[PDB]
């Protein structure tokens, strides 16, 4: 078997027993897709992920890509290219792509449940396959002429990149200095150096790459508002037929040596510096780059959060299988009897504590991203939540920093428990967990650091939104708390305390921000507390959704579930209760810490660190 | 310079301004070592560590050792062996060795401060260099004739190993099946396969290796009580002269591919399986193996804990230096002004929070291992704490699982913050933090997993000790709490944290007492034991940081200026930050421990 251990059963439970995404299946935009077909698609990609995609997971890390300075190209290991061909040959790079581009219409919740498997098995494979989806974004923002090129790009399976970051412009995107110079023929010459560009070359996987490049037109003003977005293809091509023509002046100059995710080629990218111009076309023929890059942003944040949970999930299931088989020590009830039978380590309290921590966070994160995705289709949000399109969009916007920020921080931290369950063997490359950890560290950095996520969440998704999306979610949690089984009373009580705790954090932080008008330095306490607040909201949402799942599991058990279903439902009840009693209470101390924040660390001389 | 960034200034602060190790230097066992020589030694090893030792840190990981299965030997990268020779040429493998073995007598607190630099710069270099310290343990436990061999091994710089683990006996040491077959002439033939043995081969670093092997004499009883310890040399040698002779039957048969610490050869070791007996000599000529291996275990635990803090410390200082230089974004007070000047990232609250978290925990851990080491010499414990040898031994015993268990978990977790400070660059091998992380993940596994540490802490170091060492430490925290207005809030927060930990200890003890009536109650001890150990660590960190701030306030009040002034101000800030931001969480942890239940123990395994 491969390293990759999937959990289709938990995805189906979320999609169909908890959130009810099957209500929209078979009607209107999803007329061509029934629930049975959705279930079969999930089983099928899970098998693909466990087979040919996971097949090259180890090889891509042990035999990583090599930059060739003689040609300014990257060479990828042959086994990974075999995996990519399996993904393309099955049409999986076109799941959730618009029908007019050749895609299969489906709810975003189903789409991300399918992508979870590729991210768990070999996450760089999904990254290299994000071309069609970026072509769709270019389609939606382009002129009528540009839509014709985007159609070509989608149908020919070109690769794509998102090209923002520069040596001195990473978190501060508005500081970019890459330049765009308008030409007499209405094209632009793009000039500058970009850094950390994922998939900037990809060997012979594709016949072209579409680079979407942020750059500052000559004479444009400063900051984010002065940035425009350009379509910059690796090769010139015939704008009617798609025939590949002459090389365009956009070249990789290095491939980074990274801790993990090694088979994803992460490149320094030079535009206009190797003898020929980097010709670009202004997207939509309008100057609106950051706003056009928005749906790319949102996609990248969902991808990172799904990746984090995908990897935690397979890390947990690998640890669990190991623990079931490993014999070590006597039962703690027999510590004093040195004739006692040896037991499998799932009999040890600390190991069960570790495994339940891993399980609860893995399942809680899965529920979070699928919950989030039910707000990404107007149809689904109306059907499953009764929410209209504007509020659904604002709730999605609120949740994405949680999916990304909380997910990225939690998965890496809980994989520590996964490795620990194997004992010394977890430190070995023979088992996949050490690579999961290395591959997962990037999650807190890619598409904006955790602190940027947490600042965006508070300043933009709460304060600027005047709290409307947050109020909606809080009201859903309160409705669950106030609904009247007795087997979930203590969970509901712990959730009520956690809800009050997060509300108190929000109010303290909001006070610090509003007081900044009188005392400017007050705002620093918002920065000091932002990440802890984001993580507290993640824990609340986790606990609430686990409890919701436990409520469905109780109904299903009372209705007579048996066998492997019964075991699944009992595990949901156990994980919800464990999380409520062991993770949620810590938010009370965090609330008090945030209520007691001060400016001393800001006033300290830098020379004192 | 190199990746390794040292902090001698903090070590000297602890040693001489907080704990008063100065008081024993220049008298009795330490007659010919004064405080000025100790400071020079710290500066010297730190410079060696930053230079020749750290020089091969990257090479060891990127060009890791290669095993030849037909010769049963490993080849180490040349630059790493050059680092080892720099260590041997300066006599640093004999730090704290007994004078009669060629060492320089010193307090253990100074010894581990010296060693911290090697562990920060290239931790596998110290690990390969642990021979002489293991020779002294063999000397102390040996017959008169074995003491002669230990003297040879120490003086010649032989390597050494501790050989316990087998494929089916890791946490459960007592399950070991390796056997010892007594020969007519009183030697033994050892037969079995051990796994995960550090330094079981080491290329040509040493003339010989002393393997100290746990094995079960034929016919002995089960469990740890049936195990004996054997001196098993790689090469036979002339017992009078030390001249190395013919190969003994102990051969490496595999070298593991690990996440980190790659240059430390971690080996499958086969005894008696290749047609050649693995001859062993019963240590002390008595059957008492687990007790003999104990002094080895305590050294290992101190080592792991000191390695954890050494690595976090250099990880923090690398992050700090990066943050001082990296310009990104506007000041938060100028968020709306698109013309605002860009600032260095140390201006951002989240970076300052991150850096203070890294600083407070690195410095708290350093104080913990130095504090612990002040109980490892009777005369230091007498002069600095006023405690006798018996109590001192029991306090050292209590603290070592904290050094090991709390340190190992803390350093790896807080290095996540060090990497984050660099942003995307932190994910690059061009900077040393990702290797710090990979190298540190072993700390929670080497010499016993965290769960084993925490179970040892509670059952053996508290319950079996009847709480005597724990009550001593608690009484010292309480005397600090009860003793000027500027540390009032810190003292209040420490008093809460002390009560929280005392409440957790009472809850777990109660669960153990209830197991007299309902055996399953014991499982609650297991469920909570690691959280309890981590809570005691946070409490000790907070207390020791606050004691450091008290001294820092005295030195500022007296008129400190310049870099000293900045150093002391940081000590005050770290102690305050830690009390307000780390300690209050123990209150929720106490409540969680009070509410533990057996639901997770009763769940069907199939339901996970
Ligand atoms: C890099 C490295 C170097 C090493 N060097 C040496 C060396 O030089 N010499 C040497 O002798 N050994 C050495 N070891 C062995 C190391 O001490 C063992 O890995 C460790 O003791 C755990 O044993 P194990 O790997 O068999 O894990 P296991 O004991 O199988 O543990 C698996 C899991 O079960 C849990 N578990 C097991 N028993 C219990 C219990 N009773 N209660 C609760 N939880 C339990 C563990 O905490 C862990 O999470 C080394 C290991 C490593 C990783
Ligand atoms: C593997 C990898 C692949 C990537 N792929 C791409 C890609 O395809 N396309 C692309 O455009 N980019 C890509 N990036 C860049 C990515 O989006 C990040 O934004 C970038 O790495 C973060 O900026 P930086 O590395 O310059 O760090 P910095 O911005 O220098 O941040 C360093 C530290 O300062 C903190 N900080 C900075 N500003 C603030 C602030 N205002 N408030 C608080 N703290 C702050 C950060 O949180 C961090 O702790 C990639 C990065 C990596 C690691």
């Amino acid at each position: 078997m491969s390293h990759y251990k999937s959990n289709v059963r938990d995805q189906v439970f979320n999609l169909f027993e908890v959130f009810g995404v099957d209500k929209v299946l078979g009607a209107d935009k999803f007329s061509d897709l029934d629930a049975d077909t959705a279930r079969e698609m999930l089983t099928e990609i899970a098998r693909l992920a466990e087979g040919p995609i996971a097949e090259s997971f180890v090889e891509g890390d042990r035999n990583p890509p090599v930059f060739d300075p003689e040609t300014h190209t990257v060479t990828l290991p042959e086994g990974f290219k075999k995996s990519m061909r399996a993904l393309f040959d099955g049409g999986w790079d076109k799941v959730g792509l618009a029908e007019h581009l050749g895609g299969i219409p489906m709810p975003r919740a189903l789409q991300w449940a399918l992508i979870e498997h590729i991210l768990g098995a070999n996450p760089a494979a999904y990254m290299y396959a994000m071309g069609p989806g970026m072509s769709e974004i270019f389609y939606n923002n382009g002129t009528d002429e540009q839509k014709k090129w985007a159609t070509i790009a989608a149908e020919r399976g070109w690769g794509a990149t998102m090209v923002l970051t520069e040596p001195d412009a990473g978190s501060d995107v508005g500081a970019g200095r890459t330049k765009a110079v308008q030409q007499p023929d209405g094209t632009w010459h793009i000039e500058g150096v970009k850094r950390f560009i994922t998939s900037a070359d990809s060997d012979d996987l594709f016949e072209n790459i579409m680079h979407l490049v942020l750059a500052r037109p000559e004479g444009a003003g400063p900051g984010t508002k002065g940035l425009s977005l350009f379509f910059v293809p690796k090769f010139h091509f015939d704008h009617e037929t798609g025939e590949i023509g002459e090389r365009n002046g956009v070249f990789v100059t290095n491939v980074e040596h990274k801790m993990g995710l090694k088979v994803s080629a992460t490149c320094e990218l030079s535009l206009g510096q190797h003898g020929i111009p980097a010709v670009g076309w202004l997207v939509g023929e309008v100057h609106n780059g950051i706003a056009q890059m928005f749906d790319v942003i949102e996609q990248a944040r969902m991808m990172v959060g799904t990746k984090a949970i995908a990897t935690l999930s397979t890390g947990y299931l690998n640890a669990l299988e190991y623990a079931k088989e490993r014999v070590q020590g006597a039962d703690m009830t027999q510590m004093t009897d040195k004739t006692a039978p040896r037991v499998t380590i799932t009999h040890h309290p600390d190991v069960r504590r570790s495994l339940m921590t891993q399980k609860a966070y893995a399942e809680g994160l899965r529920a979070i991203y699928l919950y989030t995705a039910t707000f990404q289709d107007a149809e689904v949000a109306q059907a499953v939540h009764g929410v209209d399109g504007d509020l659904a969009a604002r709730v999605n916007d609120l949740l994405l920093p949680i999916v990304k920020g909380f997910g990225s921080e939690t998965a890496y931290a809980k994989l520590t428990e996964s490795l620990q369950t194997l004992g010394g063997s977890g430190f070995l490359q023979d088992y996949p967990i050490e690579q999961y950890i290395r591959d997962s560290k990037i999650d807190s950095l890619y598409e904006g650091t955790t602190a940027i996520q947490a600042q965006d969440f508070f300043f933009r998704k709460i304060i600027r939104d005047k709290g409307q999306a947050l109020a909606y979610v809080a009201g859903e949690i309160e409705q669950f708390i106030k609904n009247e089984n007795g087997r979930l009373k203590t969970e509901r009580e712990l959730l009520a305390t956690a809800l009050a705790d997060v509300q108190g954090m929000a109010a303290s932080l909001t006070g610090y921000l509003m007081a900044a008008q009188e005392d400017a330095a007050s705002i620093y306490k918002v920065g000091l507390g932002s990440v802890r607040f984001l993580m507290a909201v993640g824990d609340l949402l986790s606990g609430w959704l686990l409890a919701r799942q436990a409520a469905v599991a109780i109904e299903k058990l009372d209705a007579g579930a048996t066998g492997a279903d019964k075991s699944f439902y009992e595990g949901k009840i156990a994980a919800a209760s464990f999380f409520a009693k062991n993770m949620l209470p810590l938010l009370t101390s965090t609330r008090q810490i945030i209520e007691n924040l001060d400016n001393d660390v800001m006033e300290l001389d830098e020379a004192a660190f």
